[PDB]
């Protein structure tokens, strides 16, 4: 005659520093994000790295498989869509803010994206950009057609009625990745307001 008990348990839970990324893109949501054209999509795993759920769409799958390779050796969950941004299909329930790093893109574009990115996130979203201006063509061709065409951040602000804007700046610096000749480049940074929905 002869008896005996015992119990365990245990417990998993943490959370991962962070900080903003144009000035106080610490207001980003730990939540869901959509990076588009990305490239190689290296903000995308960082984001990851913080415990953000990433969404990366492109049009390369081979930049898509960088930012899946990019992903894996940071140790961090990735998802990635092949679809031109014009055609890609934003749905209102899929609740994704975004995000552009370095997207060269007509402005074209970004008024097919503006009514995407609307629907697709909830109000008192926030959308973000950050990098080098379409206005680097003035470098090498001058551009796409016409530098006419590329659009100014001040354009792109005010064509964007969805939300209203914290921060935003026109920056001067030599063009990355260029030729051996010297030359300078305009960048745009700017982040949308996000109230708690």
């Amino acid at each position: 005659m002869w008896d005996e008990r015992f119990s365990q348990s245990e417990y998993v839970y943490g959370t991962e520093p962070n900080d903003f990324l144009v000035s106080v893109a610490n207001q980003i949501p730990q939540g869901k994000i959509l990076c588009l054209a990305e490239g190689e999509g290296r903000n995308a795993c960082f984001l990851a790295s913080l415990g953000y759920e990433v969404t990366a769409v492109d049009q390369s799958s081979v930049g898509l498989a960088k930012a899946k390779q990019l992903a894996q050796e940071k140790g961090v969950k990735i998802t990635t869509v092949q679809s031109n941004l014009a055609d890609f299909d934003i749905v209102a329930d899929a609740w994704e803010g975004i995000v552009s790093i370095f997207c060269h893109l007509p402005s074209s574009l970004r008024q097919q994206l503006y009514p995407k990115v609307y629907q697709g996130l909830k109000p008192g979203g926030v959308f973000i950009l950050e990098g080098f201006a379409p206005e680097q063509l003035q470098y090498n061709t001058g551009g796409p057609k016409d530098l006419d065409l590329l659009p100014k951040l001040e354009t792109l602000q005010s064509e964007l009625p969805s939300l209203n804007w914290l921060i935003a700046n026109n920056l001067e610096r030599n063009l990355d990745e260029g030729a051996y000749h010297q030359g300078k480049a305009a960048l745009i940074q700017l982040l949308g307001q996000k109230l708690e929905h």
